[PDB]
């Protein structure tokens, strides 16, 4: 099927999946000086403080920590959001060296990871019937560059030991996203898609400028992870990022000037 290397890649996804050359698919450059403040835009509201998680999972694509969405116990609400979004899960996409690995870009430059909250849209009942609607996700994404280490990141750090091939969880429960957070919630926002297949046009992308700084080490560990299951030839799992694709008829906005 589908992943990320020479004969499985995102230039090869489109046969299976012809919305990949679609009206708004993502990720897409976000050009600084092109993107429009929008002063209408309602503050961010991130409500974690009830976040319930769950567990850990490597699904040969990347490792996400699930949480408990059967109530409004962490939610993402207001900037360019009508309505009420609960989180599901958060996962990352990051490089084989620091220079690569986000999805997204900003004037061209590539961030080590980036960080990908994903939100549903309550008024669809549930996630399955919210991906297919225009407005039935919401992804928080979050840059990661290599410097000085984050505290709030070790505890997933320490686990991927546990989780290190295709198809192995942990549990994982206690774990706090918002010291994942960088200080200030200034954003960029645009209508786009799921980065991976089946690439369904149904998110609303918010996209913090600040990113969070991640140590050197703890990257590495990121990259010690593997696309195969166990028993099998080691595949590093490295490199799990879409490029940006073209913008075409859509407009970013900007929570700020
Ligand atoms: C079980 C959840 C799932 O597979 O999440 C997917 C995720 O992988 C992980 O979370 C590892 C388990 C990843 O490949 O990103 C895409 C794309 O999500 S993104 N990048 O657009 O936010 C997600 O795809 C979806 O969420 C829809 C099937
Ligand atoms: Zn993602």
């Amino acid at each position: 099927h589908w992943g990320y290397g020479k004969h499985n890649g995102p230039e090869h996804w489109h046969k299976d999946f012809p919305i990949a050359k679609g009206e708004r698919q993502s990720p897409v450059d976000i050009d600084t000086h092109t993107a429009k403040y929008d002063p209408s835009l309602k503050p961010l509201s991130v409500s974690y403080d009830q976040a319930t998680s769950l567990r850990i999972l490597n699904n040969g694509h990347a490792f996400n920590v699930e949480f408990d969405d059967s109530q409004d116990k962490a939610v993402l609400k207001g900037g360019p959001l009508d309505g009420t979004y609960r989180l599901i899960q958060f996962h990352f996409h990051w490089g084989s060296l620091d220079g690569q690995g986000s999805e997204h870009t900003v004037d061209k430059k590539k961030y080590a990871a980036e960080l990908h909250l994903v939100h549903w849209n309550t008024k669809y009942g549930d996630f399955g019937k919210a991906v297919q609607q225009p407005d039935g996700l919401a992804v928080l994404g979050i840059f990661l560059k290599v410097g000085s280490a984050k505290p709030g990141l070790q505890k997933v750090v320490d686990v991927l030991d546990s989780i290190k091939t295709k198809g192995k969880s942990a549990d994982f429960t206690n774990f706090d996203p918002r010291g994942l957070l960088p200080e200030s919630l200034d954003y960029w926002t645009y209508p786009g898609s799921l980065t991976t297949p089946p690439l369904l046009e149904c998110v609303t992308w918010i996209v913090l400028k600040e990113p969070i700084s991640v140590s050197s080490e703890q990257v590495l560990k990121f990259r010690k992870l593997n696309f195969n299951g166990e028993g099998e030839p080691e595949e590093l799992m490295v490199d799990n990022w879409r490029p940006a694709q073209p913008l075409k008829n859509r407009q970013i906005k900007a929570s700020f000037k």
